């Protein structure tokens, strides 16, 4: 039985193809997320088709029906058999789904426009203001921080006007293009690296990951594909696999 | 019942109290480790008691006899429940035992004497020599890596004359020390930032990780404390209580 | 039973909530005083409504009909049970209420804009004019002083045109910052701290107190809340409590 | 009945005079806490004893056998009617015996050799060293303290090579001199200013009070004068004359 691999359209995870339409099956998309599928049916030897969730949503659960939408949903409820995607390692996901080593390493990282070369320059002073998504997880780790540098960050991004909270990446990026460097976001590092690889090349990266996440292929509780998966994970983390696959969608790719 | 912790002996991790000979117990360590045992088993609501491992060794498989020695033999073979260490997370051992998610995250860093910022300027250049250790991670990543700027680093660091490899990670720091700014040392990214930390602080660390690996807390195959351990981990992570540890035993506690 | 406390509105101690109109209860209260009243009612176990003095005046005594007005007016004539707010501790205040002992001190210092170091200073020269409120502690704190300093500053104040007294404190902030340097406040130094730490903070504070005063607790004479109460202060500061708070809502909140 | 005014020997609050030998009663004796004596004294209309507590403490309990030292004992067990000393409002103290008003504002204070402003930039360089004494109420401060700077300050001076911690306050000063700027002391505010209006004049109070403490006049529990001292107190600080006293003992006798 083939094994669907369900996943979320997100460069350079997953991204459809220049002559997509004309194309058909798994030939329509490329990306990381590609490439990592199939080397894990090299690894385990199984056929895959690759479809994309309908919400285009991550996964997440509502306090007031106890349901899950997106991939995490879609793994849950057995619509699909494996989620390869940019999905992060959280606590409330684990309990319902199963989750392999993280192939990628990521973390909150702060953008600016191309000095200030870590967070806590950037929280003693208030010349260069910085903003955050107007909801999301590193708004929440923000919001649920005990150290006295993010809890300033904290207290000064709530309070605060305008509103540096931003709906969208992309108008975040565009505020931070605008403000010709008078405007920091602070997102995923694999996103900013990603966006500072790209066209016009005014973005920069600066600084460290202020926490660590990590990205982890997901298959429902109790499933078949669990520990081979997991194993699979490993052995391309150390035969660089993972290394060389970064570095082509980031680098290779880059225009810069 | 009494949960039996396996451990070894490293710094800051597990280190002996400054005057464990007036203890008994689990007071006569601290470290990085005996905190996270701690918060593991607040979590999980059982009591244990720490073993240091006798033999000294994280763990391997003999390559004749096939039998593991170190804390992965001590899971293995039944003579402990768990190991919170620094035990890296690998393939082979994931085979044998089970591993947690990585409580922390470590990469092979370059340390230098308080001209070089990255690998590839220490490639580019042969007026610092560089070396690693006479058998390990590190040097079996250089031996089989195909990236061209770590593949140039081992063709050299094979044919380089005096041998610019050391055999423990105490001699490689010495002769770092030793050299005058002509030694560059490739070894972990937490020992490289735990020596920096030390006096005479005569080091430091240059560019970013040239791989990445992790940490994890192994439990025996099979066993009823694996998921909660592992959700312990997640929670901890979350929380940022790992967060808070970690600087506490590597920058609080610091000496430059 | 319910415990009324009665309060003040005055900032950063009791001020309305950015959006109490959606809350209601202790909820739609903020500040400094609100989190110490939290903290006594933790401390002895009661339960407690935070009720605004009608009057909003502090509380003195009526020359001519010999009645007692504001929240002093409260806890004499049996409307509350404790009054948890920057009550200055004075000789006939508690000649007819009881007092704590002080949780946060005070005194008289200087308000310049953005030369003087010292009282002393001000009083030597005579290019920067300076003045206290026109009925009120400072007033007659400088009106009845002996101290060569403070009576020349006095002598200065009483002959001087144009007039250095101020209606209010909000008219004297307003005045320091309209003069260019060229007035001088003498005010309390919890509020100088205070405007000192708002925008557009163009405000210092300069010199050290001229005297000492205090904050107290006040609860009604003869009841039962008074020893504990004091119990509750001298543990909330031996543990660092009240240096947070204040803190909290002086700097960490600040805008400067 | 005359009232018995257990005193400690403590300048500038009591001394022994030049003439003493030939002196007798309260003339043996003078300082600020003599005086302190006198104006309650007046206040309360009593004539009154000075006693020198017999064992030189100023109160502390002994856990085995649950007995005050000092005057505090004093009080407790009728051998004294009221004590006037430098004694600190504490906690332990309040639930045992009666304290009136601060009559004295004092805090922890670093004490220098005339470089460093504030405690905080002590905490960040090593270049100079600091210690407090090698018992007493500030090192459970530190020890109690939470906040990050108090914290580090407080695990440097743990593990500390050589001991920074001082036998007594005379050998801390005497180091503080001979240590030509390379030793800090923290002290209480109002010992520092004596020291530093002493000869030779060498020392130099810097920065401000870490916390905030007081002294208070101390009567037996369940008193008849609690009240009335209270109020000669408040009365005496409102007219400025514990600002006078403070001022004859530190600055008016001072030798610089
Ligand atoms: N450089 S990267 O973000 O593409 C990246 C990040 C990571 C990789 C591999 C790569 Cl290539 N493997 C590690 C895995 C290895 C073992 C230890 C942690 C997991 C299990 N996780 S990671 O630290 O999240
Ligand atoms: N010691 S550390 O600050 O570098 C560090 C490192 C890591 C942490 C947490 C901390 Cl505090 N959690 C992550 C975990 C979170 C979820 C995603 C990856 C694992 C599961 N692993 S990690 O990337 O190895
Ligand atoms: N730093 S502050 O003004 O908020 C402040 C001021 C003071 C505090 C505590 C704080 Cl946090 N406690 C003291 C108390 C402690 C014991 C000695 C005097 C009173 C009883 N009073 S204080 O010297 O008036
Ligand atoms: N300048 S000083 O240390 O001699 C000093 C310190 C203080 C004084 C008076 C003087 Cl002179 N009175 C105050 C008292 C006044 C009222 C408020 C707090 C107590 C009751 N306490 S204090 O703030 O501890
Ligand atoms: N960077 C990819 C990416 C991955 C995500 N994974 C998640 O589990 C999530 O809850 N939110 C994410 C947002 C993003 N994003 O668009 O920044
Ligand atoms: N704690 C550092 C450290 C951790 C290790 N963990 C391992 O699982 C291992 O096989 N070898 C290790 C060597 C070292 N080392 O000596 O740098
Ligand atoms: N700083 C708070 C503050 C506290 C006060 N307490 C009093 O007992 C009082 O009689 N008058 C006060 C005025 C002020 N003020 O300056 O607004
Ligand atoms: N008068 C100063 C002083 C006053 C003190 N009061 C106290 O209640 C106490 O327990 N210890 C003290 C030590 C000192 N000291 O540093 O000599």
């Amino acid at each position: 039985k083939t094994v669907v691999v369900t996943t979320i359209l997100e460069s350079p995870y997953v991204m459809m193809k220049k002559n997509h339409e004309m194309l058909e099956g798994n030939e329509r998309y490329e990306g990381y997320c590609v490439d990592l599928a199939a080397e894990i049916a090299k690894h385990c030897g199984f056929k895959y088709k690759l479809t994309i969730v309908g919400d285009g949503k991550y996964g997440a659960r509502d306090a007031d029906t106890k349901i899950w939408n997106g991939m995490v949903g879609e793994l849950v409820y057995g619509k699909a058999d494996i989620a390869i995607a940019p999905l992060t390692i959280t606590l409330v996901r684990e309990e319902v789904i199963d989750f392999s080593k993280p192939f990628m390493s990521l973390g909150i990282s702060i953008m600016i426009k191309k000095p200030i070369e870590s967070a806590e320059d950037l929280s003693k002073q208030t010349e260069i203001a910085y903003g955050t998504l107007d909801s999301g997880s590193t708004k929440e780790f923000f919001r649920r921080s005990k150290i006295a540098v993010f809890d300033k960050m904290w207290t000064y991004m709530r309070s605060a006007e305008p509103s540096v909270f931003v709906r969208t990446t992309a108008e975040g990026v565009a505020r931070v293009r605008k403000s010709k460097g008078k405007y920091a976001y602070l997102l995923e590092s694999t996103m900013n690296e990603y966006i500072e690889q790209r066209k016009p090349c005014d973005t920069m990266k600066v600084g460290g990951n202020l926490d660590s996440k990590g990205y982890g292929i997901a298959t429902p509780k109790g499933s078949s594909l669990g520990t081979p998966v997991n194993l699979a994970v490993l052995k391309l983390s150390e035969q660089g696999v993972l290394d060389k696959l970064k570095n082509k969608w980031w680098y290779d790719k880059g225009e810069c």
